[PDB]
């Protein structure tokens, strides 16, 4: 079954959402040329520890080393932050961060472009994001997560891209991953029916070329089978009565925190 979370938990995870997606736009100016991704790492948990005096949910989880994923270009997901690790001009990266506070987890990612930035690099970061945005859009209650997976897939091909199979968007709360489970492509398996007061992720990952990845002998990161680029950005979201609302929004989103159907 679906966790239907009460008005003083959805509080609960608005304050969590926020502090993840704090810890992004706190990052936004560290992630420069030459700079390391063990480095930004490190911050980033000073900062969730010192003072936002919370806990990140990355680290430990099943033996993860870091607090926090960062993902550039060819690999889709999972990396891990390495100070030996440098970012450079051109370089797409998405940073993936998830916050316990309260109890409650904020889950939140998005992609970031260093320096002088690439048209294709450029290009298949904005389509992830749409594909984001237009799977937000449809969140309200009655829809179907199948109508949502589809959609996303339908946009993303169409502009010559791939998703990822593999990985898929979540519930979340009390638990870092919950039901239900939000794939991002159409699926005779997907069959879940939106309630006000659910609380999930909707995470794309999108390949610029094909859609099979592979892990590495670290056991963590993942990159494209092909090593085309990968891109991913998340939100976690509360439905609501006539839509939804966005818990991680940040300054430089685009899209309306709370969205609503009704006339
Ligand atoms: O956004 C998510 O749901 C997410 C990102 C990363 C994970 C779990 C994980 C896998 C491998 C290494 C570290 C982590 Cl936190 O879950
Ligand atoms: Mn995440
Ligand atoms: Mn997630
Ligand atoms: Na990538």
């Amino acid at each position: 079954a679906i966790s239907i979370k009460t008005p003083e938990d959805i509080e609960k995870m608005r304050v969590a959402g926020r502090l993840a997606a704090e810890v992004l736009e706190m990052i936004e100016p560290y992630v420069k040329p030459g700079v390391s991704t063990g480095e930004l790492d490190r911050i980033c948990n000073d900062y969730i520890v010192n003072e936002q005096h919370a806990v990140s949910a990355c680290l430990g989880y099943h033996g993860y080393p870091k607090s926090v994923c960062i993902s550039i270009n060819e690999v889709v997901c999972h990396g891990i932050p390495d100070d030996a690790k440098l970012l450079k001009d051109g370089d797409i990266v998405n940073i993936d961060v998830t916050v316990i506070k309260d109890g409650f987890h904020g889950d939140t990612s998005k992609m970031f472009i260093v320096g002088k930035p690439t048209i294709m690099g450029e290009r298949l970061c904005r389509i992830t994001q749409e594909s984001l945005y237009l799977a937000l859009r449809m969140v309200k209650p009655g829809i179907n997560l199948r109508e949502i997976g589809a959609a996303i897939q339908k946009f993303v091909e169409a502009e010559g891209f791939s998703v990822v199979r593999e990985y898929c968007g979540h519930g979340i709360g009390r638990g870092f991953h919950e039901e239900p489970q939000v794939l991002h492509y159409d699926s005779r398996e997907t069959n879940v029916v939106l309630k006000p007061g659910m609380t999930f992720t909707i995470e794309p990952m999108v390949n610029a070329g094909k859609k099979e990845i592979r892990t590495m002998k670290d056991g963590w990161t993942v990159k494209t089978k092909d090593r085309s680029l990968s891109a991913q950005y998340e939100h976690t979201i509360v439905v609501t009565d006539n839509g939804c609302e966005i818990l991680t929004l940040r300054k430089d989103d685009t899209i309306p925190a709370i969205i609503s159907h009704d006339e």
